[PDB]
């Protein structure tokens, strides 16, 4: 499984897709279909600032299927509990939502943004999302059992928890594969090691080991406000490496294929502090932007788009200015505009799209890594429309698969 979770991106999309636009907007629940029509459609009156109270610092707001039809359903983890509005497949979903477990929520299971994490994943390779907290003790998941019955949450895990020092301004947790079996595992960026978590395929995972002494805060100075890290399979062998933008610029430790791991290794002298790079101002990722379907890089800085292209095996090409766009230079900042390197187009080669001022603009990959000229969609889901990050959410996502 090439599908990764992440704290910054816990709705991946799919490579090739033509993904959506998602916004969590005050009056409820928004889409723009990927398609000939481009327009906003309101689909639920919940899940909004104004329609059910959601706040950003106390509620979680995602897209997975639920269900395995590979339509994608709206999932909140509110103030009483998990609400699901599903998709009823032609641009409405079923709404009101239903609360489906009374936890992994604020007044039900003392669930804290500030503390602990929650993701929608397909854990047992059953075609659904199950629900996977880091919380206090450990990790807790609730089995989905099929037509929105979950289970009651049960540890899978007693590690990766606020209980064993994990804390959000120090540590990244990850969920990924990185045994090839196509079970996602837990790699978790610690206080001293990067650990792993083998996912035994049925809501556990065996004791967590250590792989890397190096990426962490207390093991080469990796910081959460300086040093973003990714995990994204490099190679092209479905199985996942390790990837942080540090000061020198891009270091790598491989994966050996069974989820042991290789060396660190600075690969390229770029995208770094030392290259100006910041995560005040500059957004950068890993996604492919090419038929090697591999981790390429792009960093939104401040003249525009950088990208540089992944030969095939972890190592990397010239760097690139594709677009003199989406940096800071053009006033895209990072409290205010939201970027996604995502394909939307369905050719296998990731696209840009980020929420504006006063459009939403998208940018088109030409199937090689680089790119055409800037393209203004639709003028909604922008600051000039009402849409902060304090009060709303945005995802690019794939209602449709
Ligand atoms: C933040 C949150 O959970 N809001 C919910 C809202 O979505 C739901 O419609 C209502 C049902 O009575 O309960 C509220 O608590
Ligand atoms: C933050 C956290 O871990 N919350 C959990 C809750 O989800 C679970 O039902 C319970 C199991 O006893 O323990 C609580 O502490
Ligand atoms: C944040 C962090 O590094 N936590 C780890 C924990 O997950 C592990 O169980 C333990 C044993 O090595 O070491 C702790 O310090
Ligand atoms: C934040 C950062 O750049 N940390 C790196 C560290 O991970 C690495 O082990 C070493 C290699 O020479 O250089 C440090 O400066
Ligand atoms: C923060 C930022 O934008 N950094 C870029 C850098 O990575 C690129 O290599 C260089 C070459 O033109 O231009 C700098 O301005
Ligand atoms: C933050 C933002 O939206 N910046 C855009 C810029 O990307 C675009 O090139 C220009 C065209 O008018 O308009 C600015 O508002
Ligand atoms: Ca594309």
């Amino acid at each position: 499984s090439v599908v990764v979770i992440s704290q910054a991106l816990p709705v991946p999309t799919r490579i090739p897709g033509v993904a959506d636009l998602v916004g969590f907007g005050n009056g409820g629940v928004y889409i723009i279909r990927n398609s000939l029509l481009i327009q906003v459609v309101k689909v639920i009156n919940n899940f909004g600032y104004d329609a059910g109270g959601w706040r950003v610092e106390k509620h979680v707001r995602l897209l997975a299927d639920t269900t395995g039809d590979n339509q994608s359903d709206v999932v909140g983890f509110g103030e009483n509990g998990v609400w699901i509005s599903t998709n009823n497949g032609n641009n409405t979903f079923v709404d009101p939502p239903k609360m489906v477990l009374a936890n992994f929520a604020y007044a039900a299971g003392g669930w804290r943004v500030e503390k602990h994490i929650r993701f929608m994943a397909d854990l047992r390779k059953t075609g659904r999302a199950d629900i996977v907290g880091f919380g206090d003790g450990g990790i807790y998941i609730s089995r989905n059992n099929g037509g929105g019955q979950f289970a009651p949450a049960q540890l899978a895990l007693n590690n990766f928890g606020y209980a064993q020092g994990w804390r959000l301004d120090r540590h990244l947790r990850f969920l990924a594969d990185v045994t090839g079996d196509g079970l996602l595992d837990v790699v978790g960026f610690g206080e001293n090691q990067v650990y792993i978590a083998r996912n035994s395929g049925n809501g556990t995972f065996q004791p967590a080991q250590a792989v890397v002494n190096n990426f962490c805060i207390g093991a080469g100075g990796w910081t959460i406000s300086a040093h973003p890290r990714v995990v994204a399979d490099l190679t092209g062998d479905r199985k996942a490496d390790i990837l942080g933008f540090g000061v020198a610029g891009v270091y790598t430790s491989l994966n050996n294929g069974n989820g042991t791991f290789g060396a660190v290794n600075l690969v390229l002298k770029d995208f770094g502090v030392n290259s100006g790079w910041r995560v005040e101002k500059h957004v950068r990722c890993v996604s492919s932007l090419t038929n090697k379907k591999v981790g390429d890089i792009i960093g939104f800085g401040d003249a525009g788009v950088y990208v540089a292209l992944n030969n095939g095996n972890g190592t990397f090409g010239p760097v690139k200015r594709v677009i003199d766009n989406f940096g800071y230079n053009q006033g895209w900042r990072v409290d205010k505009h939201p970027r996604f390197v995502v394909d939307l187009t369905g050719d296998g080669c990731a696209d840009i799209v980020g929420f504006g001022e006063n459009s939403v603009w998208a940018c088109m990959n030409k199937g090689d890594g680089t790119f055409g000229p800037i393209m203004k969609l639709i003028d909604d889901m922008t600051v000039s429309k009402g849409w902060t990050l304090q009060k709303t959410v945005r995802y690019a996502a794939n209602l449709y698969l």
